[PDB]
């Protein structure tokens, strides 16, 4: 079924309805399962992912369950290419959504976007599960405007060298703490740093972080102490939250449990 029963999904139950575009692994489609339930269908371009390791990890991913996590429904592996079937998010990726100026977001909405993501990351942290590529491009938005974290942990199976090398052109340099860029030290605290950059993206309505700097200049400057400026839409109290994620010492960065509590404190003042 879809989240029930076998997680090997029979592709004969799928109807393709619309092309959603292409992402890290190629073609993504919108469709229906057994004519009724909406799904997204990720078709995994051959040569782009470490499929055996992913399919093993998919067992772990099926056991994760949180409202603010894009649900993995299952896989279609008896065919070329394989398919990954997930929850459908009608409003697309958070980054594009932020950049659509027609929404005319209130800051109350932006704050709740941060809360949705932080809830999902608190859940993952309680499960000792790192995201490893948290960013607005990796969050999705459903028809109710709820933001959900997607593709958690998937960077471990990407085969593209430009994404894997810390100096590759596709590595998430602008979402990485210094200990990642200099030593490849990943931890919950590198996810924390990325969450700070994500809050900044949200309150900047989707601007690219450190836009005036190249990837190399960014890596050098944040390791010296350059930090992202406060976005105009972020109050001092909101900026303190995102800023706290960027401490130069990883153990001085908060947990996601603390960040959620800080976000709720600001929310509760409204
Ligand atoms: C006209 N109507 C039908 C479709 N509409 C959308 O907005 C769709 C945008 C993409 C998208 C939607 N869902 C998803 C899901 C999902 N699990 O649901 C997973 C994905 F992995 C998506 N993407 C693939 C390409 C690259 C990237 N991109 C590239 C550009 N973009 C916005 C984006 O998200 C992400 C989408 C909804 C508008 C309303
Ligand atoms: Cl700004």
């Amino acid at each position: 079924g879809l989240g029930y029963g076998s997680w090997e999904i029979d592709p004969k139950d799928l109807t393709f309805l619309k092309e959603l575009g292409t992402g890290q692994f190629g073609v993504v489609k919108y469709g229906k399962w057994r004519g009724q339930y909406d799904v997204a269908i990720k078709m995994i371009k051959e040569g782009s992912m470490s499929e055996d390791e992913f399919i093993e990890e998919a067992k772990v991913m099926m056991n994760l369950s949180h409202e603010k996590l894009v649900q993995l429904y299952g896989v279609c592996t008896k065919q070329r290419p394989i398919f990954i079937i997930t929850e459908y998010m009608a409003n697309g990726c958070l980054l594009n959504y932020l950049r659509e100026m027609r929404h005319r977001f209130q800051t109350q909405q932006l704050l709740e976007m941060c809360k949705d993501v932080c809830e999902a990351m608190e859940y993952l942290e309680s499960k000792q599960f790192l995201h490893r590529d948290l960013a607005a491009r990796n969050c999705l938005v459903n028809d109710q405007g709820v933001v959900k974290v997607s593709d958690f942990g998937l960077s471990r199976y990407v085969l593209d060298d430009e994404y894997t090398s810390s100096v590759g052109s596709k590595f998430p340099v602008r979402w990485s703490p210094p200990e990642v860029l200099m030593y490849s030290k990943f931890s919950s605290k590198s996810d924390i740093w990325a969450f700070g950059v994500l809050m900044w993206e949200i309150y900047s309505l989707g601007k690219m972080p450190y836009e005036r700097f190249t990837n190399s200049e960014t890596a050098e400057h944040i390791a010296q102490g350059l930090r992202l400026y406060r976005p105009h839409l972020a109050s001092e109290k909101v900026y303190t939250i995102m800023y706290s994620c960027w401490h130069e010492k990883a153990d001085e960065r908060p947990t996601f449990k603390i960040l959620l509590s800080n976000i709720l404190d600001v929310m509760d003042e409204e």
